């Protein structure tokens, strides 16, 4: 990830006037997408906390979580530290980005700092449901000037991207005004 | 660089009782004594800073300033950023590491923040001296309790060192309280 770290301008664009910020949740709904289009129901929820991160999470299948026989580690954790642009590069530029996968009966739960994992990806409970939840706190040292997200932006991309993923329910949620949306597009 | 940021304790020695930070200025001074005993006055000097950072200088050639073939960016940075455990683990550690070579009638500066280039080693100036100088800010994410340098620590270690590499001068100084000692053979 060091290559990403030494010029975040060159894989995430422009860190400074916002574009690149909301490009970091573009490309984590993009993998959500993904996720959600593998699964029969196809629901992604991304929520603007108070605390100016954002999660976004699917119902799909939930991320692989065996060891990777070469990496040596969790096959979601090879997906956040090895280099659209890869959730990888959302990772190394978020300060803080929690992991949670729900797969097989079991809960799943990883935290990251700079893309820098805290503790090998960890069972931690039980569970009726699987899907994928990744929740990023975008890095201060390098987003600048711009560092919020505007509800517009995200709200208007996710209306478009509706139409071409066909059955996908995306909902937008904002927890600092209360402010919620449902794109749901059925063709075909 | 991320192989020593995920297991710290590992490379660097434990992170909580200050062995691991103590590790971190003794890592640095195995590569200025290397450095010293090739100039010709052979002196090191350890310097503990008000603000928490520790810098080592020598006064020996110079670290390769060139551009490494291989990688592609100059010597100096593949020795702080590529895996004694090496510089580059106490580079991958520090919160800020500013590196100075003096060499071939050039200063070249760098700054580095948790072992991330800020920018290419540049020349910022002219000089006749020569030499290597490092100073870095240990980053308080890994390094928890002991945070502060005790000067003891590094002053037995450094005697030690004195002792083996009996050719090379050993000044440590501390400016929170102005105690400082010259290990010499
Ligand atoms: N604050 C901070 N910035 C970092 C960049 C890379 C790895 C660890 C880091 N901790
Ligand atoms: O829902 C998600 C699915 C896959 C990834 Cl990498 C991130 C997500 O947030
Ligand atoms: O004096 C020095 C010489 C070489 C290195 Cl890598 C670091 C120093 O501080």
């Amino acid at each position: 990830l060091d290559a990403v770290r030494k010029r975040p301008g060159m894989y995430i664009g422009d860190t400074d006037d916002g574009t690149g910020l909301h490009h970091m949740v573009f490309e984590v709904v993009d993998n959500a997408i993904d996720e959600a289009l593998a699964g029969h129901c196809k629901e992604i929820i991304v929520t603007i906390h108070a605390d100016n991160s954002v999660s976004v999470q699917d119902d799909g299948r939930g991320i692989p979580t065996g060891i990777h026989p070469e990496e040596g580690v969790s096959a979601a954790e090879v997906i956040m530290t090895v280099l659209g642009v890869g959730v990888s590069v959302v990772n190394a530029l978020s300060q803080k980005l929690e992991l949670v996968i729900q797969r097989e009966g079991k809960i799943h739960r990883q935290i990251y700092e700079h893309g820098v994992p805290q503790a090998p990806l960890a069972v931690t409970g039980e569970t009726e449901k699987t899907g994928t939840m990744v929740r990023f706190w975008p890095s201060l040292e390098t987003f600048t000037n711009v560092t919020e997200f505007e509800y517009e932006i995200l709200a208007k991309r996710l209306r478009e991207l509706s139409f071409l993923n066909s059955g996908v329910s995306i909902r937008l949620r904002d927890k600092r005004d209360g402010k919620e949306d449902h794109f749901h597009y059925e063709g075909g």
